[PDB]
């Protein structure tokens, strides 16, 4: 989409190359005869002589004469444009421009079906470049590299005194590698440029391209590759550019999946107690008709997608899988237990269709505060698909948001319910039992119901924790566009610790495995009332009516899930 | 403007703090008697109870009740909400909430005329920070600082068991220092937080914030400062957050100025005699009514503007100031940097200009490029988006050797001058055909001998190809037309590595002090008494209003900011 200028002189004939599709400006005035106010152009039927305001159209100060051609040329110097400068002095003098048509096309998957700028939206243009972070040769490799096409319809002797170059910038060299289809090293991290060898006539050359980096602060995510026609007709002067065509790719980002998407594969380890646990997980996986891949003998699995492949990726701190400082900046808040993703959301008009990442930190910097490493936050922010949200999770001894918040599948409203821990519903549930007579039922050491409702230290300890969780509630009701009819509160008692940090009293029921629309909740080991645990009766009476089904286990599991449907390139960040 | 949630229990009365202007949610269902189906709220004339589906509003699963007050409190627990639950077979029970009003305002110059998000445009909201790069004491210092205000209207006993804290992130700490008005050192590069001391009643505290960094790749340009109202009523439990307000600043960028802006003050360097040079400069310098400050016995001067001050800047490799160890290339000098006048490209408007720097056409082993750090620095400043050109074919690598922009009274109000080897040959040929073809040039040579050298006529054809490439690049990326490109005669020659060099002194590298132009001497052919190149350039430039002189050729010219407020442009 970038050509050059053609100046015609009556003194000598001129030779020029016009690439088909490019509107080439013809200078018909700077080199005109001394006196004249007229000019005309009789061209061959293959030359489109466009003019902007024969008919002798006068030599306007600026008269934009542009020229394109229709049929590519195999004859070198065939289409002849002859000008007629007739002013007032003798029959007109005439100038000759012996042109030629060539067709250098660099096509790709810009239409995103599978301007030279990358645009987002249901209507835009752009190519997608996946990263090679997996171990798979031949076709299997051909199916995850991109496919650029270079067609060259040129005269037979055109490439005797012309040459083509395909080059990247010296900033993007290390983030992209290209192979010329056998597949061969063309450009790459050490070589910034390459010259090509193209025979005359029609010769199509297909390229394959891989990225070697994920988007970050140093790398926005856009790569550009350029083809240029360097005219080389004299061996004593440097080469000259006559045409340039570029293309822009965007590297696909790291996308994380929440607990509403249907499961695909589950995993586990061998602490030699699973028999009791794995026996219920194994039943659950086939309750939802899933696959349970046991593993015989801190990890988050997302998906990176292009129009041609949906390769998954693993992140931590095989064939269809993937991978993305250890010394310094190490704390307990750097774990992926401090990372969650909300379901698709709509906040004050804007639509977040892939979710909104959630990580926890402190409320205000101090000397004893803990934070997640800035490198990880910058990495997650560079992935503009899921804009992260900062919460408060430093009042806890561990430092993880998964202690108090979860999301469930649901068949109503936004199609999900936010489960939040609640110290205030446990006290209510205990008091409804004390005011009915059975107030000496034992809990869990072991303690009665009354001895927990008559402890004035635990009550303050839990009032503080409730004041802490309500802040996150308010944060989640404004940055997730939520409403009260979508929050369910699950009873949970807390106690404080070294450095007055919080720790759950009985094992959390908010950190639970959603291997489907019916799931696994850790045992409360709570009071028994009428042959049944009271906490269990309340959580099953709040969750089941939506349509879920709940089990209870005593208590590692990762549930690889289904990539989202919304194509990330159709979103407008 | 965050706030929190208040939960009411019939068992015990509840106390809460409601900051003014924040819509606070009230939980009237989670903790209600198990037999109720109806509820009502009687409150003092100050509590604005807002109910969205005593009228008996039933206990809907999501009946929402939000509260605000239309006043301020100086007494703890002075507004009492009494929620009247009505039992079906039981006399009504009633929860008590003892509210209080406190006002905590953190205001700044967000209206940009003097949401917690920084928005661009004529209708946006944001505050602007200027960088501390001047040697300016207190009186002038408070002139370029920011002015953030914090007003607190609280009961006298409120700040006994409550504490206020102002904090910055552990990333933006190194790029902002905070002073509290006597100015004192509080939150800055080494200290990330500060607990304040506020007396009860009315007490306004002003702050002054300065930045220490320019926008770059590592720093987008936005700095947030947060005020948090905590609660320390119990001495054993950890402190708890009750309210949060925030403000977002943007650091003003580095802006350059083109050759179409009026001059303010020229400069010079008496390295040599240059008596003639100085005379001519001062002459057209007072002719354009611009003061000529001389030096007593490569540097680009921009402007960092804010809604409170337009302090300039100086960039190199009072006033203002802004690296790579070494091994850099000559393409890193500032003769490679130019700025176009405001343009309108395909509907889009660039009202501060569009920067221009040259580099190679395609990377190679012998190619030379401008350092990546400088390009990233310029790209960080989104006001003037740079444009890459081709200048590697020269033996110096500077775009100033063929392009220039002049003032003009027509069309876009300017003309782009480009060097042209093809007009020098034309004028020489007209002067040979007319008869005076043995006039001597500048190793002296005649007109005929230059027109009959076949090594030069190829050296010049290559340069013409390169300059036409640059012309197409400048017509598409600057929205230009062929009625705005005046071509200036110039001949070139090739040297070691086949790089290019001007033959006669470059007349396209000119000093523009308004309608007066110091064009370097061409030392060229004389015809009928005057020089031919001079006659041509005075016949092409003068008609549109300019006036020319010919010195025998360092002068920098500080100028006028376009005054077009950038915060009104939307990049
Ligand atoms: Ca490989
Ligand atoms: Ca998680
Ligand atoms: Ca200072
Ligand atoms: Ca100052
Ligand atoms: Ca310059």
């Amino acid at each position: 989409a970038q050509g050059t200028l053609i100046r015609v002189t009556p003194e000598q004939p001129t030779h020029a190359v016009c690439v088909l599709g490019t509107l080439t400006q013809l200078d018909i005035c700077s080199s005109a005869p001394e006196d004249c106010t007229s000019f005309s152009i009789n061209a061959s039927p293959g030359v489109v002589v466009d003019i902007a305001h024969s008919s002798t159209w006068p030599l306007d100060p600026g008269v934009e004469v542009t020229l394109t051609m229709k049929v590519a040329s195999g004859s070198t110097g065939d289409q002849k444009v002859q000008i007629s400068y007739y002013g007032p002095k003798t029959p007109p003098v005439k100038a000759l421009l012996y042109l030629t048509g060539v067709e250098i096309s660099l096509c790709a998957d810009i239409t995103r079906t599978g301007q030279r700028t990358w645009t987002w939206g249901p209507c835009g243009q752009g190519a997608i470049l996946l990263v090679n972070c997996d171990r798979d040769l031949d076709s299997e490799d051909l199916q995850d590299m991109s496919l650029m096409t270079l067609s060259t319809k040129t005269p037979k002797d055109f490439f005797t005194n012309h040459t083509l170059v395909l080059h990247v910038a010296r900033s993007e060299m290390d983030k992209v590698r290209v192979f010329q289809a056998k597949c061969s090293v063309v450009l790459g991290p050490k070589w910034p440029s390459h010259y090509l060898m193209v025979p005359g006539g029609k010769h199509n050359m297909d390229f394959y391209v891989e990225a070697l980096a994920f988007p970050d602060t140093d790398f926005p995510g856009l790569i550009t590759l350029t083809i240029s026609l360097l005219d080389t007709s004299n061996l004593e002067l440097p080469e000259a550019v006559v045409f340039q065509d570029s293309v822009v790719f965007r590297v696909a980002p790291w996308i994380m999946t929440p607990n509403t998407q249907p499961p695909q594969e589950v995993y586990a380890c061998s602490i030699f107690e699973n028999e009791d646990f794995l026996k219920s997980v194994t039943t659950l996986a086939m309750k939802a008709k899933c696959k349970l891949t046991i593993c015989p003998e801190e990890m988050e699995i997302g998906y990176i997608q292009a129009p041609h492949k949906t390769l998954p990726v693993v992140f931590d701190s095989g064939p269809d899988f993937g991978y993305v400082p250890q010394t310094g900046g190490i704390s307990g808040l750097d774990s992926f237990g401090n990372l969650e993703v909300s379901p698709p959301v709509t906040v004050r008009g804007k639509e977040y269709p892939l979710g909104r990442i959630l990580f926890g930190d402190s409320c205000y910097p101090s000397n004893d505060s803990r934070q997640m490493h800035q490198a990880l936050q910058d990495f997650l922010s560079a992935q503009q698909v899921q804009a992260p949200v900062k919460l408060y999770s430093d009042w806890l001894s561990v430092g993880h948001v998964d202690e108090f918040l979860s999301f469930v599948p649901a068949p109503d409203r936004k199609g999900f319910r936010l489960l939040l821990a609640s110290p205030r519903s446990c006290y209510k549930l205990f008091q409804e039992q004390q005011n009915e007579g059975h107030g000496e039922a034992l809990l869990f050491k072991q303690q009665k119901i009354k001895n927990i409702l008559s402890n004035k230290t635990l009550r303050e300890h839990n009032s503080f924790v409730e004041r802490c969780i309500d802040w996150n509630r308010e944060l989640l009701k404004r940055e997730l566009g939520l409403a009260e009819s979508d929050i369910i509160d699950i009873p949970q008692l807390f106690k404080l610790k070294e450095f007055s940090k919080a720790e759950a009293f009985f094992p959390n029921m908010v950190n639970m495995l959603v291997l489907g629309k019916h799931l696994g909740i850790p045992k409360p080991f709570g009071p028994v009332i009428n042959g049944r645990c009271c906490l269990e009766e309340k959580v099953c009476s709040l969750l089941e009516p939506l349509g879920l089904q709940c089990t209870f286990i005593n208590d590692g599991t990762n549930v690889r899930r289904k990539p989202f449907s919304f194509k990330w390139w159709n979103m407008v960040p």
